[PDB]
């Protein structure tokens, strides 16, 4: 079917992730990002993968990772789930809860209750309904889907944590020329 009315989300902006389980480089991993959807969560995003405001994602790890769930980064400040901040403030209130864990490859903000979003957040490998309503939604991955597959499947311990760390060697912005939309799948 042609799906004309279907609602979808419009990718405005890109960011890339560049990983490394160990000293091995793994692969590029590039998320589409919903600005019109979410602009105050992408911002934020975008701001802490270029950088820009003097910390970001660039070589901090996934300290949690769920086969058959998802992977979990972005804490810069302690690496350890304890810590990250939001460009502004250590904690900003959810924007919307306009869009849901559809499938594999969605990109949500981690969160430790109602308005805790700060710099965490996490890659689903499955479908996580469960969390609607409760994470904020902003972005899918649009290449790299293998790369995470070999994060999600990384050996862990008992807490979850890769027994190797697995980091954000190189990270960034990639311009979207035109927005462009994609299937809630
Ligand atoms: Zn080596
Ligand atoms: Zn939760």
């Amino acid at each position: 079917a042609m799906d004309e009315k279907k609602k979808r989300p419009k990718v405005t902006v890109k960011v890339y992730f560049d990983l490394r389980i160990g000293d091995e480089d793994i692969g590029r991993v590039v998320i589409g990002l919903f600005g019109k959807t979410v602009p105050k969560t992408v911002d934020n995003f975008v701001a802490l993968a270029t950088g820009e405001k003097g910390f970001g994602y660039k070589d901090s790890k996934f300290h949690r990772v769920i086969k058959d769930f998802m992977i979990q980064g972005g804490d810069f400040t302690r690496g350890d789930g304890t810590g990250g901040k939001s460009i502004y403030g250590e904690r900003f209130p959810d924007e919307n809860f306009k869009l849901k864990h559809y499938g594999p490859g969605w990109v949500s903000m981690a969160n430790a209750g109602k308005d805790t979003n700060g710099s965490q957040f996490f890659i689903t490998t499955v479908k996580t309904a469960w969390l609607d309503g409760k994470h904020v939604v902003f972005g899918k991955v649009l290449e790299g889907m293998e790369v995470v597959r070999k994060v999600e499947t990384t050996k862990t311990d008992g807490r979850d944590k890769p027994l190797k760390d697995v980091t954000i060697a190189d990270c960034g912005k990639i311009e979207v020329e035109k927005p462009f939309a994609i299937a809630k799948e």
